[PDB]
């Protein structure tokens, strides 16, 4: 097989999975994106193909797959469940992936066997009511007490919010320098779900991806142990880049993988459905619209699998990251917006899914950075080139 | 007043309907998106403004007003509530105004004043589960018997279908000359909602405009008098394309209306809203967005201003109303999907209303002939002008 | 007529208006596109119908026309010579239009006479090689001196700079209180053409639009007296916006007739041109291109129709005129680049003309602001009224 | 290296070869592109180095590169020169890669040592006045005679048409089984510059790549020996698809590499001029541009490396390679139309560069294959898999 082709490996893990995707996780989707029941049932199978784990390596109890393998792992899972496949990407790239990132050896150890077995989902909290894009505004506090420390603060809309064992949270310990550097003196805290301190607020009603588990996150004087401080005090925004950097690679095979699924949708349905004597398909006012998105999905795939390629070979990916989610998500939800098109009334309608294809894929062009955010993030990296 | 702007008389009436629809309307808007309960009490009250007659002479009981009049009331109603504006232009526009274009006197005596005053909502059936673009491949047929006719087929996404009190429905009445001609040989039939030989179908869970109803409706070898005979027998299709017409400029200021409310929205949002240290709408990412979203909207706004006047001055008008259409509903949908991403993770939130202005003008782009029809439509009307 | 409509009166005067272009205009418009040939010959003929004096007042030796019925003859010229219709435009606007608004009953009665003539063409003078979009960043000077001012710097892309009779240059003649308001300080200077002090620089090939007259100005210790102050002392910036905003309605018009040039091409070519046994207008990915483009054209041509309204009824109209510009040129490019595409092998051959309205139309987007910044204008005017 | 990424031996061969072309190909094409005069003396130079012989096999005489290898030199040849990207792609894919695919063992003996040197430059011939995308509607006839063959007709826009040593031309051999099947009965031939018989038509200024030999060939009662026979008789039109398979890669690459300059002239621009003080590459107006180009044109760049790759893997490509040509072209032309936007005033001027890429790379959408038809081609494949 070819680069860009599933190898030998790839498709002796991938084959079994997207049976098993088939026969249990797509039937129940349509159900899930309408009453917004988390999967607690698939979570438990799901562990079991190491996906809660993937990245973790096997000495702390994961997976040990590539960036690359997984990716194309949450690319399957978006293809059939939306929610699900953010369930699986946050957990892995933020909570988790942070930790494997600034864990000390007894953090990882502690946190690690836990995550990768499902047994405890991950919630990172970065986001808060006043700052998204710009995340080293947030307000949230780590007080220095004695034995440890103790947060206040509240955190919006963080998957897992509600369901998680383990928590990583990003809180300021020490004032910015300056007003431009407001990205120092924030630190990152991992601990176990609290028995007080932390309440979850009320629940938040979503245009799509109604099954995933997201949750505004009140901080009360909770006080988590010296060891909870995940890296170096006060340098915490720097792991959260970096994490982030991971991250969208993960989102960026979501998106393509909730494109794909409309396009092939599409493509059967054109294929079968007529108009004026003759399939739908033969008009080129539907084929175009065929083509172009196949075309982008394809050159999508191509920019996430570079990416995924580029921090397995312990190589800077940061540029080629933000590219292939933005790229991905940018097309993605156009493909999906054209397959709602080319179905008419019926697009229009939840018997069918492609509705549910767009507004699941919708979220991939705000989550882990926006697209506005992903294009500066791009062209700052291409100017200090010059 | 200048010819774009509201004259003396459209703000004398507009200013206090609009009043009366961020008082009445706007406040449950958000509940009726979530519960789809129709508004049986805003259409007991819009009424009275003459809304449900419109365009029905007041000889027949309706408000007698402009076709430029109440396409902007039209968008005044989307602008607030996008079912209750779909609920309002097909009514008039389909089944009242298909009535009032080839009933005979006796017939529009008979449905009009009811129809104009709201006591019975109407209902018009041309599209079927094997037909929508292509509407003259109906499968629909119309029996002729003693007394009348026995009518057998269904009709599907058909609006105001199971609360109507007058139904028109298009049926085959005699076969068609040749495949390429079977337009010919379709007929209309007008008649009260019948006691038995009409049921309708499984609700439709729609992707927006939920309050609005849309429903499927299967004619069980369904009797109505000779009277029902809606304009001449074998040529109701040609009707039916100057019926859907007159819709497209009302569909048209519809679009306008949600898009203007999701212009609006964004607006104030980006105002106040600060990220870096200063109003994100100071960021071109975000003000750029804002920038075309109005201009396009305004440049819509004129399309079917230009409309509805070449209607009023009984010149011909097909080619403007798709364009104004055309033009309206692309331009509101892509208004709307930037003011979700201009919201950022609210604007993913059933908290905020932008996600549902995208949903409802969703359909603009679908119904009543598709953007692709459209584009036919425009493209054969220009080429047999060189 | 109808007021999107050309009425009796319109048409009287751009009837036989058009048939003088399409007779001694467009014969030559491929010669002089790649001779760059300034056409004396038809600015005289032009001149002879008031054209250069389209806006200018009667009593001041005008024609007296309202900008309505002068946006709709730029469009008309530029139908048939882009080169033309800037000459035309730029004359009117800029130049004139700045000393008809600012200047004093002397000035008025000094210049006026003989720039609507045609006997002296105008050139303004604001752009310089460091500024274009920051035109109040202009380091032209002036200082005062016995008699009058002396006037020192370069001025680049300048209409009519080498063949003008005569020429308003903008120059700063006072220091700014800050660089946040270095408009402050600019003042205008009217002047007939220089018998000394006046260079014009290496004359550059452009893209398109070859037969205007484009040039670099040299201002060398250029004395000018007392008179020649245009407005008042330091406030001339102002004064200057003003004249773009009118400007930018002529320029919307001239992209307009270039982008309709370029469609009807089209439509006649892709009625006659077949390609697999028929017309290629009967493809969609020809027809819809066709659709597309009459629709974004017409709604163009709406918008610079409104802008001239709100201005010839002494009403503010710059977020108008900017709206109009921005989408005629973005609209009138796209089409013009359709029109190549649809011509195939031919579009790209300078045998046809459909290559050239490209390259005269891609200005619009440049030229008296650029998209981007009309975008800001919008959008700022946008946000205020918010 | 990573597969996406120019390995060590593409390095020594490319590294070199662009140090080449900046120091002889860079300096005379803004010139060229004036004067339209053929490079003979580069041709020559690239000779020398078995550019013209780059997919030939050395055995007869080529350089035998992959195809991936060929496709980045046409990139990196694009960047400097897009005329002579096109002369050397053309006639490696077209007239060589033809006789390489079809020839009988003596025909490549015969043809391939010339055409691989540079001796003599390949011209193919399939495009007529009457037909280019339809071009198995091609009219050119051959009729069997003693000795061999004697073709009449004319083709249109033929590349290296007046310079070419060898020529391929594609006629009518034997009448197709219907209009449904015209393809059938095609057949094509190849022979040495022919002593009588072929003549050159009246030359046509193209919009640009302005020094490519793009002639008119007026075929009359010429003769070829029996050996001109390419491939079998009457199924020439399977391998002039194949043919075009190929090119398609070449020009995508071409498209790629001209888009790539177009983007770094406007990155060093936008980072050295200023406007409201400061780089414009600081406004989002302009980095969000650089942004979306280097993104789509990287893209661009994996999918015919994709394409490539599946070629030289002796692997179907037919899917990919129109995806390939499709975007790339689609994004440069795009990426070019922004550079000229970003500079302003000065990429409508040719003293810079970037409306020089524009135009050169225009023709990139619409060669080999227009966009329209590259639609049709994907979407049948993508329908087929359905």
């Amino acid at each position: 097989g070819l680069w860009f082709e599933e190898g030998a490996e790839e498709r002796q893990v991938l084959g079994p999975f997207r049976e098993f995707l088939k026969a249990e996780v797509a039937p129940g989707a349509a159900e899930r994106d309408r009453t917004g029941a988390f999967p607690w049932d698939l979570v438990r199978k799901l562990a079991e193909f190491g996906v809660f784990g993937a990245l973790v390596p096997e000495a702390y109890g994961g997976a040990g797959l590539s960036t690359r393998l997984f990716a194309r792992m949450v690319e399957a899972i978006a293809y059939y469940d939306g929610a699900l496949a953010l369930t699986v990407a946050s957990h892995n790239s933020l909570a988790t992936g942070h930790i494997l990132l600034a864990g000390s050896e007894a953090q990882k150890e502690a946190f690690l066997p836990k995550l990768a077995s499902g047994e405890a989902l991950g919630a990172w909290g970065l986001t808060e009511p006043g700052s998204g894009s710009d995340a080293a505004a947030l307000k949230t506090k780590a007080e220095k007490v004695e034995g440890g420390w103790r947060l206040n603060g509240t955190k919006q809309f963080i998957t897992q919010g509600s369901v998680a064992g383990v928590y990583v949270v990003m809180a300021r310990t020490d004032p910015p320098p300056s007003p431009e550097r407001k990205h120092q003196g924030i630190s990152a805290f991992a601990f176990f779900r609290p028995e007080r301190g932390l309440k979850v607020g009320r629940k938040e009603e979503k245009l799509g991806l109604t099954a995933s588990d997201t949750a505004q996150l009140i901080l009360e004087d909770l006080f988590v142990p010296e060891e909870a401080l995940l890296g170096e005090r006060g340098k915490g925004f720097y792991d959260v880049l970096r994490v982030l950097d991971g991250g969208r690679i993960g989102i960026a095979a979501m998106a393509v993988g909730l494109g794909q699924a409309a396009l092939d949708y599409a493509l059967a349905y054109a294929k079968g459905r007529e108009a004026f004597g003759r399939p739908i398909a033969e008009f080129e006012g539907v084929s175009f619209k065929l083509a172009e998105a196949a075309t982008e999905l394809e050159a999508a795939r191509l920019l996430y699998l570079k990416a995924a390629e580029l921090k397995d070979a312990g190589r800077p990916f940061t540029l080629e990251a933000a590219q292939a989610k933005l790229f991905a998500s940018e097309a993605a939800v156009k493909a999906c917006d054209e397959a709602i098109q080319i179905l008419g009334g019926y697009g229009y309608v939840k018997d069918y899914p492609v509705e549910r294809y767009w507004r699941d894929a919708r979220l991939t062009r705000i989550g882990e950075g926006t697209s506005e955010i992903l294009k500066l993030v791009i062209a700052r990296r291409l100017l200090e080139a010059v």
